[PDB]
């Protein structure tokens, strides 16, 4: 049960180094903030801490591990989010205490794994449909807790 | 100006504006262009490795690219650059000088963190580079022109 596109990034690093509707603008800006934080954590500055600001539970653990692994191998990613479209966003009640959210989004992204010791870097370009589960935390803001890529082209 | 620097200048303003022929080896030309692409991505990136440009660039290319990178760092904005495709189409030497004609496809995101949404750039284009070999032996890119 590996979240997002973490398996693609691992393989690249190894080979080459109740229900309410949520406002679509708010879901869009949550996804954009996660994309920026993920670019910073895996980028040349290795902002590993920042993931705890937007991620929780499995998302945080797995992305944290991947970021630390990339920093350990002295390789980094350059990420470009070319297209984002939120297709659905909903909030629902989560058991006793908290609220949960689901965001279904279409993403187009390009990535370069930067290995300074080789002239050519590995690159990927991908269009994919992904579903995010978020949780409203003790304070006010949401955090991404799980993600599954459902479609890849 | 030299190749596609004006697109990046306009991007920085639109989104941070508030603030004796021989043939050359195709592998060597490809690796030169890849090294320049990486240096340009790091110089315009979040670490702003502006110095590194003088190691791969000279003359007009160096002056203009340095100005753009320093302006971007001054405005606390940066680019995330992905080189999606590089194809060297020709490479030639003239004795001390070289010309490399290449097709490049690249994507970039202009990041200004006082704003949630980043600016995007995507381009596939054909470019010609004029380089000069220095005393140290190594080539440096000195000028560039966009074709077609």
């Amino acid at each position: 049960g590996i979240v997002g596109n973490i398996k693609v990034l691992i393989d690249m690093l190894k080979m080459h180094c109740h229900k309410r509707p949520m406002d679509t603008e708010e879901a869009e800006e949550l996804v954009r903030q996660w994309e920026n934080v993920k670019a910073e954590a895996l980028g040349p500055t290795h902002q590993v801490y920042s993931l705890s600001e937007v991620l929780d539970e499995s998302m945080l653990v797995q992305w944290q591990t991947l970021a630390q692994t990339a920093e350990a191998k002295s390789c980094y990613w350059r990420f470009v989010l070319l297209h984002l479209e939120v297709l659905q966003a909903h909030i629902f009640e989560d058991g006793i205490a908290g609220e949960a959210a689901e965001i279904e989004a279409l993403l187009e992204e390009a990535a370069e794994l930067v290995d300074e010791s080789q002239p050519k870097n590995a690159k990927y370009y991908s269009t994919y449909k992904i579903r995010y589960i978020l949780k409203k935390q003790e304070d006010g803001l949401w955090k991404f807790c799980q993600s599954d890529i459902q479609i890849q082209k």
